[PDB]
Order: structure tokens, then C-alpha cells, then sequence
RNA sequence: CAUGAGGAUUACCCAUG
RNA sequence: CAUGAGGAUUACCCAUG
RNA sequence: UGAGGAUUACCCA
RNA sequence: UGAGGAUUACCCA
């Protein structure tokens, strides 16, 4: 048994698909990156502590390029022009049961459901109004 | 035209589903609330800022309450034994266009997605392995 | 393969079972817990060290825990009256073939195995004699 | 209702069986070795003492000899090269019943059942992955 | 796409072949070892790091026991007689493409091709002339 | 004989090959270089040295190039976007027959074959998983 | 000299012993 | 690192070497 | 803790 | 900035 696996961060119906990779899990980190260029790729790291006595906390972060050729001198190499960053961090309390978490998943996917306000303001580039 | 509607924040088929409505919008941040008890609802705000000369950036916070009953000198008030808390960051440079911003939702919404590494996680009160 | 698989902690001839799944694997110490609240799981660690140039150790760790609802704040939470703990820690030489470590796990097994003298004065409350 | 007697420690059906036998009681540390030269032998002992106020505590030990290419009643240094150490400890709160001591046994039964993780990873000279 | 399986590290064509297997992943360390005692046995390691901000760093480790007049299964000392060590570390600057690092590995095999320099004096105990 | 000879780094089936040739041996390393302005050169070096009293370390370094053309001072010049590097380092004890060396090639060949997890990983910019 | 899943402008440098 | 029939709130702490 | 900033597992109050 | 903590639009380095 293993979740440390690869799986499709983006989805664009089969192709274009976005997948991320393992790539390091090193100091309680765990790491995915997209292949190719890791200049040009995407990134996503995850990790769990017990924040305090009665708190495990996750912190979670996504890094999401803008592809680009950067040309210097007549040389030029794969970069990101710019990367929009994802810092998430999910406190949950240790009486928190399987059930409880399911709905804290849910609570997470319905805020980012399309059509719902949130994910739609980020998408055209608004604030809520 | 308005995007500060009532949503559904957890979906549970049509019945048992968790809708969150506009409550507040004071000093640039809007807020969202379930209904009944203040004390046991479900918490949702957002804002938008631009922090700094490239940079917009989001910050949206969600809370899942643990609905309980307080019982003290005989006297039951609604309550939440704990709860949960949900800290999200997005950074998206001004050079992003809509394109751009609805690539970086699906990024979003595939790291929540049913079945990936890190919903899997989260639902099973686990880490990465 | 992969042996990092759930497996039955405590066997009731499949019903009131007690089975533990892989829940971590950060810094090298492989997690299993239960389908319970983290303050309520029965919990077992695993870790594997170089201890010497001539040695190997493996750490390991079970946690047994005494479920109770404790009513803290005139508030009830799943909790753990007490928790019991095996702490066990066992030296291979860099010699011992495989062989030679099947034996190492038989012995453990007929040490423990229903009858045998140490698993009798532990369950009835005693000591040897 | 004694129960320092002798018991087979490592079974192979009847046929390459070793037998364990009472060999010291000094101190109220219960010895059980096997019939060989100390330096090859198959050692166990066992004691248990109240480790402080809340708990009682079992302390058990094991040698086992690395057998591959071993000469029978030879010398064989170095004695770290030839032997195995398994230490055990296991903390018991005093409210712990006979019940839940019996469940406790099972768990540690359950942990070295054949097939499981940790006696498979041992088994194979091999950690979790 | 998990890639982490046995394979054959010593190839004699089907006959006297030595295959590697997954034994250990703590720490993002991946190992691989021979069916042998871990004194004896052909190991593997590997594990990927972002070195700097310019590069990407593969950690891989080779131990080759000595087999001339060994003893299956028995203690030979000291050890630094009994084992080679491979010791390769690959930078790559994040600009590197899937082909640029398919090319990178071409040019390891190619180094390492039977007949060429550099395997022709290590199997023959040499250096170049 | 004498292996200090030309050999072909990266194949491409006799059309675009990357071919080495001896181009220094000064202070007791060997080196090779791809028909190039030293600035856009494949390189390989090696060197042999008697470490310790019972030991012998092979010392291999080797470097792809990313060729491309600068404009420095309005004007062009061959040069290297960046290289990669390849650096390993092999102990062999003294005691180490014909046969034992033989093992090691064959161990450091297979470790790169096609298809086998470290050139595979290496290839699509990912780690082990 | 040794050890580092230490770094690089790559036959050099750093830390520890 | 090692040793403890050393302790625990349990991947931590204590003593000795 | 922060609708604190980032060259994003770093840094400031 | 922080895999920094929260009584969670607050607070610490």
C-alpha cells in the first residue's frame, strides 16, 4: 500500500493532462513534480505534525508555472516567466474520527466546486462583488 | 450580476447538505455563514489584495464545526466541541490571464479531487506513505 | 510487493477485529493506526537502522489503548482512559542470513504463542513463577 | 499454578524443534536456556516490577544464535557477530483487567503473526517499503 | 508508472543471475539487496535532491561483495576486504529536458560498454596506460 | 594493447554518435574529449590510486555539454549553456581476484540498462516511487 | 587520509574525525 | 553512539561510558 | 497569531 | 518569509 504515487493534478479530459510525480520525501516532506524542465515544471508538497497537544496540522503547497523560453545573449533555456503560488495549511483536532475528515474533504472540494463563488472569482481574475 | 451568494459548501446528496449564505462583506472581506446557532455554523471568508507592485493575492478561511451540546450547572447551550480550521494563500502575478487563472483552479480542484494522494490523506486521519 | 500493507493487530475471529492500515511514513518511521480517532487508535510504528558498522536494529512500537468518552468542559470527546506500550528493539548482526532471521521470528512467535508461560503471566495478571 | 516450566521456543513440527528449559531464578528474573554451550544458546528471561505508580512493567529478553555455518560447541568470536538481542518491554497501567490484559497479548501476537509486515520485513533482511 | 521493482543487476544470461529487489524506501532512500545475509548481499541505493537553485542531484550507491573463496552465509572480516563500493553522483541543471537526460543516461551506458577504457581496467585490475 | 583508446560516448546508431578520444594523461589522469573548442566539449577523466593499504579508488568524472551560441560583446562565440556532471568513485578492496572485478562491471552495466528503474527515473525527470 | 542522500565556476572547495 | 529487570505525557527524557 | 511579503519548506513584525 | 502556534481576519520569531 502506497498514496505516495503519481496522479493528475490537472485535468484536461485525456489530453494536456497535468500528471505530478513522486519525486523526494525527505524531512517529513513529501514532493510531486511534473516531468520535464523542473524549471518549467509543476510542483506540489505535503506534510503532517502534531501542531500541538491536541492538533495534527497539514501544510500543503502548490506551485503553478507559466511555461516560457527566456533568450540571453542568443542562449536560450526553459524557464517559467512567473509561478502563482498555493499555501494551504488544515488544522484538525486528534477527536476528529474517519467521518469526521470525510466531511472536512468535502467542505474543501464544495468550496472550489465550479460555479460555486470562490473558485469562480479566482478564474476571472475578480474579488467577490 | 453578484458572486456573493449562498453556495453549497458540503454536498451530501440533496439532504444533509451543508449551504453557507452571505452574511457579511465588511472592510474588504466577505463572509459567509450556515444557518441556526452562530455557535455551530460553518465559517467561510474571502478577500483579495494586492500585495505587491506584481502580485494579487487571495486568502480564504473555512471552518468545520464539530456540532455539540453543553451541558454546565444544568444549562444546555448549542456549541462546537472543536473545530477545524481551513488557511488558504493564492499569489497570482497581474500577468496572468483568465486562461491562466482557470489552469491554476483545476490545479485546485485536481489536488482535492476523490481518490488522489492527498483528499486520501486527510480522509483517513493519515500522512504520505 | 510492498510490505507496507494493513494487516489484523488483534484477531476476534472477524468480528470486534482490530485492524490497523499504514498511516505515515515520514522520516523513516513507518505508521499504521486504526479506523479511529488519532486519540483513540491503536497505534504501531516501525524503523529499521545501521545502529553499528556490524549491526542492524529494528525499533518497535505498539500502542493499546482503553477507549472512553470523557466529558471535559461539560463537553463529550472520544478519548483513551489509559494506553498500554510494548516497546521492543532487536539487534541483528550483518551476518544472520535469511535463514537465520526466520529463526529469530520464529522464536518470537513461540514466545508468545497461546500457553507458553509469558503470555500466561501477563494475562492473568502475574508474574513467573 | 506454576508456570516457570519449560516450552518450545522455536517449532518446526515435532522434528528441528528447540525446547527452552528453567534454568535460573535469581533475583526473581525467571532464565529459560536452551540445551547448548551458553555462548550458542537459545537465552529468555522475564521479570516484572512496578515501574512507578500508575503502571507495572514486563521486561523480556532474548538471544538467538545465528545457526549458517555455525560449529557446533566451537568458539566463535567475535560474540557480537553470532548473536541476536531482542528486548522487550511492555508498560501496563494498574486499572488494566485480566480482559485487557488477554487483548494486549493478542495484539502482540497479531504484530508477529506469519504473513504480517514486520515479521516479513524481518524475515527478508528488509525494512518497510 | 512505479518504477520502483526488481531488476537484474548481475546479468549471466538466465543462469547465475543476480536480480535486486525493493527492501527498504525510509527517507525517500530507495534500496534494493541481493537474497543474501545484508554482510553478503549486492545493494543498491538511490535518491534525488534539488542540490541548488541551478540543479538537481542523483545519489546512487553500489555494494558488490567479493566472491573469490567466500563462505556463504559465514562471518568474514573485516569487512572493507570483502566489499567494493560504487559511489556515482549525477547534476543536472534544471533546464534539462526529457531527451537532454536521455541523453545524459546514453552517454553512462556508453561510458560503461563492454570493450570500452574504462571497464576494460577495472576488470583487470588496471589503470590506464 | 594499451586501453588508453577512442570510444563512443553516447550512440546514436552511427549517425550523430558522440565519440571520445585521448586527449591528456598529464599528472596521472587520463582524459578524453568529443572533436569540439574545448569550451563545447564532451569530457571524460579517470584515474587510479591505492587510497589505503588495502585498497584501490577509481576516480571517473564525465561531462555533457549543452552546446549553443553566445553573443558576448556583439559577437558570437561556441560555448555551453550548461553541463551536466557525472562524478563516481569505486573502491576495490586489494583482494579483489580478476573474476570479483569482472562482477563489478557487470553490476554497474546492469544498474544502467534500459528499461531498469535508476536510467528510467533519470530519463523522465522523476525519483523512485 | 577518512566520512558526508555536503556544494560548485568541476581533478576544486566546505564540515566533521 | 553504547549500557541500564532506568522513567514517561511515548519516535521522548534521565544516568553512566 | 497576522486579508504580513516573497527568489516559496525561506524571511519580517 | 516560517512543514511558526492559535480563543482564527488575531498573535510570536
Amino acid at each position: 500500500a502506497s498514496n505516495f504515487t503519481q496522479f493528475v493534478l490537472v485535468d484536461n479530459g485525456g489530453t494536456g493532462d497535468v500528471t505530478v510525480a513522486p519525486s523526494n520525501f525527505a524531512n517529513g516532506v513529501a514532493e510531486w513534480i511534473s516531468s520535464n524542465s523542473r524549471s518549467q515544471a509543476y510542483k506540489v508538497t505535503c506534510s503532517v505534525r502534531q501542531s500541538s497537544a491536541q492538533n495534527r496540522k497539514y501544510t500543503i503547497k502548490v506551485e503553478v508555472p507559466k511555461v516560457a523560453t527566456q533568450t540571453v545573449g542568443g542562449v536560450e533555456l526553459p524557464v517559467a516567466a512567473w509561478r502563482s503560488y498555493l499555501n494551504m495549511e488544515l488544522t484538525i483536532p486528534i477527536f476528529a474520527t474517519n467521518s469526521d475528515c470525510e466531511l472536512i474533504v468535502k467542505a474543501m472540494q464544495g468550496l472550489l466546486k465550479d460555479g460555486n463563488p470562490i473558485p469562480s472569482a479566482i478564474a476571472a481574475n475578480s474579488g467577490i462583488y
